């Protein structure tokens, strides 16, 4: 019971952590790509 519901918000979890994870990751390439104070604070 427990284990069904702890499954259905881990799939919940996985979905939302995965599209800001790279947004992330795309704002520290950006930032290692081109040093400017911008990309510092994106």
């Amino acid at each position: 019971t427990i284990e069904e519901q702890a499954k259905t918000f881990l799939d919940k979890f996985n979905h939302e952590a995965e599209d800001l994870f790279y947004q992330s990751s795309l704002a520290s390439w950006n930032y290692n790509t081109n040093i400017t104070e911008e990309n510092v604070q994106n």
